């Protein structure tokens, strides 16, 4: 029989694994010419895997590159203005890739030019409280000085944001052993840990959804209208620079002015952390000189768009995307997702060869210029929004398939916790120990929530991925999966090797997933959540999921509020018509799904009841976007407006209510929290209202 | 049987007449208690019709009224402050009307209060022409002055923006016998001409589509959170009132300074229509002094919503839709439509209790506070809009059933032609010298297309009217029609008596339609489409139709620019991308009519070509709208940003190239053509993409 099963029996290791190994050989960094090699050989494959068709839709969109003739470098300088000190032009290549040309070297995308001279301040992760404590409590003026912070904890592009609204005049990245080192670990290639020479690189924009800087809202085509630079969105305004943790002890070993304020300040290595401004005593007329020529140009992208046309609603789309471009060999990211989705399409295509289609159309993705911020999904998505705002059903993404050896992690849309529990307890556990246990029962037990006992933790979607346009721009339900570390044993950031040379096929043979057995669970629930949305005859969407959220959600941001009791009586601060909203959407909700239960071979009433599910998440949308982010249109959720990896629940709200007590017009500012508890409620009310009976 | 015949005959004027006669015995302002009790009437009738359900709707907006105690006025003072001349407190009630309460007196709707004193200049129509003229040729300054403009050619909301940003200090607007006075009639009662003491209310804002002034996004519901009054929308800063031609000529006779600049500038009053400003030498000394002391408030106001549930496809909707308020009797506007739509609903329940159902859901509208800015109709939509873009097939309007007894009139859009040629082909022609003949052929013979011999005249949608929202905002396929005067051998504006206390049930039964048999006809069509929108099996809609309209739009907007050939060459400025697009749009198109001609009893095909259908119109939609106008969101259509009740085609490029020859900076200026260019072309072609095949 052709069902899920089949489905899943016809996905092997061995095939991740070859995938793996071909798809990590050389570089494939956005707009290079071995990057569209890459794309013509996926197209080629997947259609000689059976898709009905492959295309690739390309545009041209800013991307940013180092000077190959002119390399970027930090220096600290004399008096006299020698160079006695020079940070390092490109991490030393790993065993047997040291012939490898085309790597590019460690650089800050989208870092403007400049040579800027100054003074040394640290500013531990550059995090919203870091700069609060500085200028708040320590009175640490940033002003005009460049300003060295350690990667972690948030977004780059945060950041550099916070280090620009305090006054740097350029921001050093660097990777701190505290948050890239694992205690007992080697360093690669001995072992999974980050050397002293890695170097972390990525962008540093602050696009808020936009997609390509110079053409926010229509996609970068042959005749697009560009924005002028100075008015393209997300671009830094002073030089940025990413360096390891030799060079970073080198920059830091000599800084002065006030101690660290506390242990929180600390990293691993072996200097105060002092703060500054400036170095001690001896130096203190010795300055730190950032040197940097990358440049901004505009440069074609590549996305692949395979379809497989659905036998009964082929004007519904299940979309399962990840993208292609990386930074290096991109042995993780993105290529152990790739890998994945590779044989999911391989797979699907053999039951499609012997008369099998799903029942609503399957579209797959392998998408260009992720690294360089979500350009090719977003363009993509504004080419086609009104087709995916009309059928899309759900989008699966599949970046990095591991990032660890531990356990699942899920993040995705409450309207898929049934169908990832459902299919989960269906599923093999790979784990040692779990030998003939569902992958639920270990991920439970290794994973469990906070909420409940017996079920696993799934997070909120953040951001930092190619599903942020459709989830938080669309409204299109989304989901994520792959396998992950255990957060609790260990005080790390992500994986240590991310984003560096070191990221390659041996890291992962070697050190992550020799067998492939994660990788192959992972295809699993990927593949196995496309199949069930592509294939159950109702949506496997479950409102009531919803509801739950809702009020906890609701619970917390009042909370939030309620620390501020006097302004809430003063301002007369209701949350009851949010808390109102959400006790309609359960008693709605609930009702719904007993017609859904309940309701006879009659295709239309399906199909009116698949419409109000698909329907649901795009409900959720205001078309007036959040305050200055138009691009975040989802009102439940938004990327942290500190933290574009994290998601917020009620983002209109939490903005509104953040450091409110130093706002300098309380009535105005309680104001518009009343004005997004509104829309919020709203938006609930509205919500509940397309699951009513439609007439 | 069941059929759109039964439904047309059912229809029948002598109920017309009585339910026009019921619905203007009284005032029905909005948000006055006998609004409120006729909303209480028309929802126990349409229940007692036959209706499902039927509901009110209620919201609490900004309104507008003058003060009881305290009447709005107009002088000429002289030089030591005597009034020795004031405009009337009230129109001269008509014959039998003279012991009705509460008619309101004449105002403009939103002025604010004011006392301004000052020298007249008259500025004709108001429209940007005549303040070009005045400002650029004559060098006349209007800064400071009170400026006065006969009311006529343009929304008087435009002439308020226009004077105000000349500098005006405020405005008074006047009806001249020029546009109000049709030779060889007689005045009110014993003809249907203004008379010397009648008076045109109407509101002045200029809301862009905005709704409550207080709530723009949002429904005005009991928790709404409203702007204050300083960042309310749409309102107007300097006073305005306006007179009769009696009151009129007593401001104009005085009139000095420069002598009008050609006979366009002359209306009928014996009077030099001099320019001014102020008066000539004897009276040089004296001025004009405004009183006005209205109030906004808000307010609560009432749609009632019924619904005739679809048997086949209840979650599809067709809106038949109209307002109830009146200015004060409201015998043509707005009660000679709404007693159509009462009848309409009344022979849909006749059906509905005979057994019959609509194959889709059908709604019916009694919409409020319409005189005041389209207020209920938006405030509706803005709650619902979820529920609309996802199943809202069409909307009909249904205003005053006529302005004249000459022909039809339809205004709509692209998508309907194909409907309203066929359903007026099986219609009966009301008029004298056609009995026997079809509606089609009358209409043909007495408003022939400009385009095509053979074929009637059909006029784009402008605005003023509650089908802005669901039009312009949401992308819901819209239209309307009525009986019209011959506007050949008339050069008057609408009809005389508009917006007057002299509209009145005598007014329509007397000198309009005494048979009712427009009315009647007009009922058949707006009925009639309805019937066909709700029941056909295939949406009655031809994409075929939009194709052609958008080449004569793209040929038109090309011909605006090419009156700048250097420009063009300097900027690159290209109409190629556009060009393509249409023609991308009529291949497409043309494929998509053959595939809906051949395609089974296969219910999904149908529903997805449906589906198609209704998303066309929807495609054309731009999330992030027009330039500084975020609610009119159409890119081909949207209301003339000179006069609100004009449609403009490629809104966008249009007015970037409007006056280009102006502006200081002409890099910028031809930039934003061309964006508008791209934005035009990307819109086309995403509208063409969602009818190829979906897969
Ligand atoms: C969660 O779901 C419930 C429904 O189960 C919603 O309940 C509605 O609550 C609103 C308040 O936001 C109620 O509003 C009130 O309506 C009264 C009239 O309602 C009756 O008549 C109307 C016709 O217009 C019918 O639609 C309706 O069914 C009722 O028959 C008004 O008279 C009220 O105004 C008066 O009181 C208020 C408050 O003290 C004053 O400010 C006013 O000035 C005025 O004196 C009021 O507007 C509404 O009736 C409720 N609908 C119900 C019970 O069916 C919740 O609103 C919803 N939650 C959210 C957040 O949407
Ligand atoms: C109306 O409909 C037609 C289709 O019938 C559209 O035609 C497309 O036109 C665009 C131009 O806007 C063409 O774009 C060109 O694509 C070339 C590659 O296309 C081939 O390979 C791709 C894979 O990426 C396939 O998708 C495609 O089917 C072809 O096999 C590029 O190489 C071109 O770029 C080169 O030339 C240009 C122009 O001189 C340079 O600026 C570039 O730098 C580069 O040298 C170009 O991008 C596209 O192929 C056409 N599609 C077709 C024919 O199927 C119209 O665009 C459409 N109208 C509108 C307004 O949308
Ligand atoms: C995840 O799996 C669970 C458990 O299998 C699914 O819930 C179950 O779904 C079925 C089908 O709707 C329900 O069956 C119903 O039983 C009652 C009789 O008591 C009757 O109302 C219906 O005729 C129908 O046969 C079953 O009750 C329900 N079980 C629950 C809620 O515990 C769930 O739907 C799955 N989620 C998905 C697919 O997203
Ligand atoms: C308005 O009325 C006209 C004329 O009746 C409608 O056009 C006609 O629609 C019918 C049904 O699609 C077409 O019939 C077709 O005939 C051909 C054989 O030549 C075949 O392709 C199909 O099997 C079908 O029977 C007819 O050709 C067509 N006539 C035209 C275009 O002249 C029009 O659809 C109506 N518009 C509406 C309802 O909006
Ligand atoms: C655990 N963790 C992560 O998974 C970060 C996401 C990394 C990866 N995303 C990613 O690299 N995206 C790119 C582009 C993101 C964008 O431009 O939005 C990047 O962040 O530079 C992913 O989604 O798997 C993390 C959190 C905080 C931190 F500082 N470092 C890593
Ligand atoms: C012929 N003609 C009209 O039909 C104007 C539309 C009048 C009527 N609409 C209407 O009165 N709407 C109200 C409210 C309009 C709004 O606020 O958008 C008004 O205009 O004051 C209708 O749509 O039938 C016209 C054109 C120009 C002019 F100056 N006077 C009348
Ligand atoms: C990755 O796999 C592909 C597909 O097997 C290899 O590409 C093929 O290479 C052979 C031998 O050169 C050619 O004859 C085919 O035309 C290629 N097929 C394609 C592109 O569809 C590719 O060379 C492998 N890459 C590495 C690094 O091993
Ligand atoms: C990359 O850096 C190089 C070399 O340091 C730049 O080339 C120089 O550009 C300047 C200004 O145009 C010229 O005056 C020199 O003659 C060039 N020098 C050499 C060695 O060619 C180059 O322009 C930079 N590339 C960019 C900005 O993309
Ligand atoms: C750091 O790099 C700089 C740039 O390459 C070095 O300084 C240059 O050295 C050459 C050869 O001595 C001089 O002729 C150049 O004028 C110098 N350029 C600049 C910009 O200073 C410097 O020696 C390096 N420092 C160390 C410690 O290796
Ligand atoms: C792959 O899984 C193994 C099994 O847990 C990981 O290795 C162990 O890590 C734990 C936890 O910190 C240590 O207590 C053990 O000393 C390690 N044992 C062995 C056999 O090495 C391994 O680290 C995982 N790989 C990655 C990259 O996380
Ligand atoms: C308009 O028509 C309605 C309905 O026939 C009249 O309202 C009815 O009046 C009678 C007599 O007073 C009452 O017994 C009914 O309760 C009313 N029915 C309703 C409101 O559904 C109304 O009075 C007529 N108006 C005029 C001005 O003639
Ligand atoms: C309408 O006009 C009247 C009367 O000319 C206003 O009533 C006066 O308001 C002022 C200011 O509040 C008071 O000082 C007077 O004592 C009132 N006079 C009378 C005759 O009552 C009234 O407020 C206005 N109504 C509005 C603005 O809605
Ligand atoms: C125009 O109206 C005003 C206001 O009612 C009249 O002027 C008032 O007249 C009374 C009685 O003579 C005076 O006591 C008031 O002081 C006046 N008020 C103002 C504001 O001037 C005026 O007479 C009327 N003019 C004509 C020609 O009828
Ligand atoms: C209703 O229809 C009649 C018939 O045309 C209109 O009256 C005529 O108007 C024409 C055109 O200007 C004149 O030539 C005739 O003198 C009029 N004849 C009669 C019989 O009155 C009448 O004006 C229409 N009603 C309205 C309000 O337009
Ligand atoms: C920080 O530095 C500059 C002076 O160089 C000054 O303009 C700015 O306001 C300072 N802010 C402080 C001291 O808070
Ligand atoms: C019109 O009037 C005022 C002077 O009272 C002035 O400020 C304004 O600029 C004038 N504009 C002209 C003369 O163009
Ligand atoms: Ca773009
Ligand atoms: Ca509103
Ligand atoms: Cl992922
Ligand atoms: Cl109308
Ligand atoms: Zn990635
Ligand atoms: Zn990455
Ligand atoms: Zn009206
Ligand atoms: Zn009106």
């Amino acid at each position: 029989k052709h069902n899920m099963k089949a489905f899943l029996d016809e996905l092997k290791a061995e095939n991740i694994k070859k995938f793996l190994y071909n798809f990590t050989q050389i570089p494939h960094l956005a707009g290079t010419e071995q990057n569209f090699q890459l794309a013509k050989q996926i197209q080629s494959q997947w259609k000689e895997f059976g898709l009905d068709s492959v295309e690739l839709a390309h545009y041209d969109v800013l991307l940013s590159y180092p000077n190959k003739t002119h390399p970027n470098y930090i220096s600290i300088i004399n008096e006299d203005g020698n160079e006695i000190f020079n940070t390092s032009l490109f991490e030393p290549p790993p065993p047997g890739y040291e012939n490898v040309s085309d790597i590019v070297p460690p650089f800050s995308a989208f870092s403007p030019q400049g040579m800027p001279e100054g003074d040394l301040v640290y500013v531990n992760y550059a995090r919203t409280e870091d700069f609060f404590k500085l200028e708040r409590d320590m009175k640490i003026n940033c002003s005009g000085k460049i300003v060295i912070a350690r990667y972690g904890k948030v977004f780059r592009g945060n950041k550099v944001k916070n280090a620009q609204l305090a006054g740097a005049k350029g921001v050093i990245l660097y990777s701190d052993p505290a948050d890239y080192f694992a205690p007992g670990v080697k360093s690669y290639p001995d072992g999974w840990n980050l050397p002293g020479g890695g170097v972390q690189r990525g962008n540093i924009l602050n696009l808020n959804g936009a997609g390509d800087p110079l053409t926010p809202g229509y996609p970068a085509n042959e005749y697009a209208y560009r924005r002028g630079i100075a008015e393209a969105v997300g671009l830094p305004s002073i030089p940025v620079h990413p360096i390891g943790y030799y060079d970073a002890q080198k920059l830091l070993e000599k800084m002065g002015g006030s101690a660290p304020p506390d242990s929180s300040w600390r990293g691993s290595l072996k200097v105060p952390y002092n703060v500054g401004p400036g170095f001690t005593g001896n130096f203190s007329t010795q300055k730190v000189k950032m040197h940097i020529h990358s440049t901004n140009e505009v440069t074609r992208i590549y996305n692949v768009i395979g379809t497989l046309r659905g036998a009964v609603e082929p004007d519904r789309y299940v979309i399962l995307g990840g993208h292609r471009d990386s930074w290096v060999f991109g042995g993780i990211d993105p290529q152990s997702g790739a890998a994945v989705v590779h044989e999911i399409v391989r797979s699907f295509g053999t039951l499609k060869k012997e008369g099998w289609r799903p029942r609503r159309t399957i579209l797959f993705a392998s998408w260009d210029a992720e690294e360089f911020g979500l350009l090719g999904s977003t363009e993509w998505a504004e080419e086609n929004s009104r087709l995916l705002q009309e059928r899309g059903v759900a989008y699966i993404n599949a970046d990095s398939s591991i990032e660890g050896n531990y356990t699942l992690r899920v993040d995705c849309t409450p309207l898929m916790y049934s169908l990832v529990h459902n299919l989960t307890k269906e599923l093999k556990s790979p784990d040692e120990g779990f030998e003939g246990k569902s992958l639920y029962e270990s991920w439970t037990k290794k994973s469990p929530s906070p909420e409940f006992s017996g079920m696993p933790r799934i997070s909120k979607l953040g951001s930092g991925n190619d599903f942020e346009v459709f989830f938080q721009r669309l409204g299109i339900a989304s989901g994520r999966a792959r396998y992950t570390k255990n957060w609790e044993t260990n005080k790390f950031s992500g994986y240590p090797l991310y984003h560096s040379v070191y990221e390659t096929y041996e890291l992962v043979e070697k050190f992550y997933d020799p067998m492939f057995k994660y990788h192959l669970t992972v295809a699993q629930v990927r593949g196995g959540m496309v199949f069930e949305l592509a294939n159950s005859i109702v949506l496997p969407f479950d409102c009531r999921d919803y509801a739950v959220v809702l009020r906890k959600y609701a619970d917390k941001i009042y909370s939030i509020s309620m620390k501020h009791p006097q302004e809430m009586k003063t301002y007369s601060v209701s949350f009851d018509s949010l808390f109102s909203a959400v006790k309609n959407f359960t008693e709605i909700a609930s009702k719904f799904s007993e017609r859904l239960q309940d309701f006879k071979s009659n295709p239309i009433v399906l199909r009116m009841m698949n419409d109000q599910l698909m329907f649901l998440e795009r409900a959720f949308i205001d078309p007036l976007g959040l305050p200055d982010r138009p691009f975040y249109r989802h009102v439940i959720y938004a990327p942290s407006s500190h933290n574009k990896y994290a998601g917020e629940s009620f983002p209109g709200i939490y903005d509104a209510l953040f450091d409110i007590e130093s706002k300098v017009d309380p009535s105005k500012a309680w104001g518009e929290v009343k004005r997004q508890i509104y829309v919020a409620a709203f938006t609930v009310q509205a919500a509940a209202e397309t699951l009513s009976e439609v007439a």
